[PDB]
DNA sequence: AGGTAGACTCGGACG
DNA sequence: CGTCCGAGCTAC
């Protein structure tokens, strides 16, 4: 999932758990676990804390209970839902906590590729995975003179800047590459190219495009071969910062 | 110094 | 049957 699916579980979710007291924590695949090193110990240390909040920065999520959070990144197909212990788990179900109401918060990844974090409450955000995270896109913290900051001390391209999670929290490959279109500006420019009306231009249309998804449809990201929705160039898919990359060659420059 | 690229993690989809 | 893919500690 990307921010603002993240946004609609961090939202679901809450009610569904807040106020619950975990009683066991049950891990079928320790590698998820980050820290403590020892899943056991991750286990044991969340055992008899109720479930206080849910937060979000950037694509992960911040579970927050009695003393501890749970910091837990989904990756592309990680997934969360609450269920019955009486009943059976789905594939892939890596990590259980088991709440003393017979209830269970189930986290299921067939990639095994996310990731969770438990620190005491007040060290988490100066701890990975969170300590460096850019600011929210959508928040004034992030700003064009933000962004213009950090396009000129770089070698390099856009792109990679802006994938870059100490530059902005949690935007995702296929939201920079729209992004890129809106705004007029190849994927592969370096960064340090960009003039201040591009930089004004492109924080404007970053704004848009993950504001729009967040509230509740795509002119690049997959379409490659297929023509632009704007001029009618087939749009085209190269590697730029190590991603595959969409763009219309006509309206980005 | 620290910015930056590479290694690493995984398994479904693809040739 | 290998190769590809991608979000977010190690080593030049
Ligand atoms: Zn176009």
């Amino acid at each position: 999932p990307e921010l603002p699916e993240v946004e609609t579980i961090r939202r679901t979710l809450l009610p569904l758990i807040v106020g619950k007291t975990i009683e066991d924590v049950r891990i079928f695949w320790p590698n998820i676990i980050r820290h403590p090193r020892d899943s056991e110990a991750f286990a044991a240390r969340m055992i008899g804390q109720t479930v206080r909040g849910l937060e979000r920065r950037g694509k992960f999520l911040k579970f927050l209970l009695d003393r501890d959070a749970l910091i837990s990144h989904l990756r592309a197909e990680g997934r969360y839902a609450v269920a019955s212990a009486l009943e059976p788990l789905e594939p892939h179900t890596h990590v259980v906590f088991c709440f003393t109401d017979g209830s269970e918060l189930r986290y299921r990844d067939v990639r095994k590729f996310g990731t969770m974090h438990v620190y005491a409450k007040e060290e988490a955000d100066r701890r990975p995975p969170l300590a460096e995270l850019g600011p929210e896109p959508l928040s004034p913290a992030f700003s064009p003179a933000v962004l213009a900051e950090r396009a000129v001390k770089t070698k390099r391209s856009v792109k990679a800047l802006l994938l870059d999670c100490t530059v902005v929290a949690g935007f995702g490959n296929i939201y920079v590459d729209e992004s890129l279109f809106r705004a007029g500006i190849l994927p592969g420019r370096p960064a340090a190219s960009l003039s201040s009306k591009e930089i004004e231009r492109l924080h404007e249309e970053m704004v848009a495009t993950i504001g729009e998804a967040v509230m509740k449809h795509l002119y690049v990201y997959g379409r490659q071969g297929n023509p632009c929705k704007r001029c009618g160039t087939p749009i085209e898919k190269t590697v730029v910062a190590g991603r595959g990359t969409h763009y219309c060659p006509r309206c980005q420059r």
